[PDB]
């Protein structure tokens, strides 16, 4: 409401691993969380130069950044100044499995994201430890209320060099720090895209555009 304007700044730093090789990340970004838009410069801070593909990062890198229309309660914009923070599991379909945190609180007019990352069992031959993912297709998350707080399912497709897509299932728990109003099932769909990148993807702008719907 008046915490929420049109205009508004992101920092945030990952740590995490991915089959053991430890790294870290920051960005900092702009978002508009009315138009559901957002875009972030991200830099390798250790670690690098990544072994892994960096597609299965970007949706750990914010749900207030996402156009609800009138008649969707918006569970993220009410949580704030406060915030939230948000529990996740990544299968995918060759056994590779993900698990991540966010907690994010608001000092001002920018949102400040911590993010603890943890891939486990990808095979050495696979997409993500050979690098050949080209893009996320456009994902649909639909979220739903369960035990009193927001819960999240999506069935997401990577598509690969050469053809052909990599399926990963997307579990989420949304937690708001203060009590809110509970939305109605609704679904959110998202566009994720990796704008621009350096030689080993230690430099990287992100850009989401995202809007929910219910019918």
């Amino acid at each position: 409401m008046s915490v929420i304007k049109p205009d508004m700044k992101i920092k945030l730093r990952m740590e995490g691993a991915v089959n053991g090789h430890p790294f870290a990340i920051e960005g900092v970004g702009l978002g508009k969380p009315f138009e559901g838009k957002q875009s972030m410069d991200l830099k390798v801070k250790e670690g690098g130069p990544l072994p892994f593909a960096y597609d299965i990062l970007t949706m750990a890198f914010n749900r207030v950044f996402a156009k609800y229309p009138e008649n969707i309660v918006d569970y993220f914009k009410q949580s704030f100044p406060e915030g939230y923070s948000w529990e996740r599991s990544m299968i995918y379909e060759d056994g590779g499995i993900c698990n991540a945190t966010n907690d994010i609180t608001l000092d001002g007019d920018c949102y400040i994201c911590e993010i603890r990352f943890d891939g486990v069992n990808f095979p050495a031959n696979g997409p993500v430890m050979q690098k050949r993912t080209v893009k996320w297709e456009l994902s649909t998350e639909k979220l739903y209320v369960r035990d009193g707080v927001l819960k999240s399912d999506g069935n997401y497709a990577l598509s690969l060099e050469g053809g052909g897509h990599y399926r990963c299932d997307f579990k989420t728990t949304y937690k708001a720090k203060k009590v809110v109003q509970l939305p109605d099932y609704h679904s959110v769909d998202h566009h994720i895209e990796i704008i621009s990148h350096d030689k080993d993807y230690s430099n990287v702008n992100l850009h989401e555009h995202a809007e929910a719907h219910s019918e």
